[PDB]
């Protein structure tokens, strides 16, 4: 069949920050790729003045605005539309700017059930989400991991026909890639106010030995990631060469074409000399 991949993320922007080049790699090769976003990003902050009054401290309309940002970003990556877990607006994120519908406080029967329904409908060959620490500990990222882990297990056996996801991966930050990438930046790649952080300010990184797979995307796919990040204008600032970006904290990272993964469930396919698979579909018999 045509391969089917599912990426499950907490907020609008995370899909591009983490998996933009992988998503673009697979959609350009004709795979069916879907992104599930668990919240609208209602509690986000905004870069710049134009949309400053949309945040939760003023009009509290930022999540609605971010639907268009996500849609634009997904389109840049070859994905036709967003999917919000439980429907757009079901569960609210926990951000910087009281709620009776916060995703972290949600009834697990409802969040796991929603995701299980998605997995059983789509029948993905691959599911991707955060590691157990959510990347850098954001409560919504940790909860997405919890919900997704539970959904993958339960989707095998809720209504519908059981589907055992062939390969379940965690998206992680590759330390050696980030270091190499950062070393390759030049001052032209950064805005004056940016600083290159040490890895521990932005993520719980992984050594080469703790990584199972890499998707080493081409320049077309990296450019699609750059465009996707640009679409999230309230959240990300892309640098002048499209080689680095920063969030509102001014901590700049390289926009790399290589994305790394830990195989959490399933059997690996053929690994390269680093001991890494080079295709999330490895071993599944796709030509
Ligand atoms: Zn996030």
């Amino acid at each position: 069949e045509t391969p089917r991949l599912l990426f499950v993320h907490a907020h609008p922007d995370d899909e591009s920050l983490s998996n933009g080049a992988t998503i673009a790699h697979y959609t350009s090769r004709g795979a069916q790729v879907h992104v599930v976003t668990c919240t609208l990003g209602e509690e986000g902050e905004v870069i710049g003045d134009r949309w400053a009054q949309l945040t939760a401290d003023h009009a509290d309309q930022l999540g609605g605005y971010r639907i268009g940002e996500l849609t634009a970003a997904l389109r840049a990556l070859g994905v036709s539309a967003p999917i919000y877990l439980g429907g757009a607006g079901r569960w609210r994120d926990s951000g910087m700017a009281r709620s009776q519908r916060r995703f972290v406080d949600a009834d697990p029967r409802q969040t796991v059930g929603a995701l299980v329904a998605i997995i059983r409908e789509l029948r993905p060959h691959v599911v991707v989400t955060y590691d157990p620490n959510g990347g850098y500990g954001h409560p919504d990222h940790v909860h997405t991991h919890t919900v997704t882990t539970a959904a993958v297990a339960a989707a095998g056996v809720h209504p519908g026909d059981p589907w055992t996801v062939p390969k379940f991966y965690w998206t992680v930050l590759g330390l050696s890639a980030l270091i190499s990438g950062a070393r390759a930046l030049v001052p032209d790649d950064l805005r004056p106010e940016w600083v290159l952080p040490r890895a521990d300010e932005i993520a719980f990184g992984y050594s080469d030995d703790g990584i199972d797979a890499v998707v080493e995307a081409d320049e077309q796919a990296r450019a699609a990631k750059v465009a996707a990040l640009a679409a999230h204008a309230t959240q990300v600032v892309v640098g002048p060469t499209g080689r680095a970006a920063a969030l509102s904290n001014n901590l700049a990272l390289p926009i790399l074409a290589d994305e790394h993964y830990v195989l959490a469930g399933g059997s690996a396919g053929a690994r390269d000399e680093r001991g890494w698979e080079t295709d999330l579909l490895a071993g599944l018999g796709f030509t």
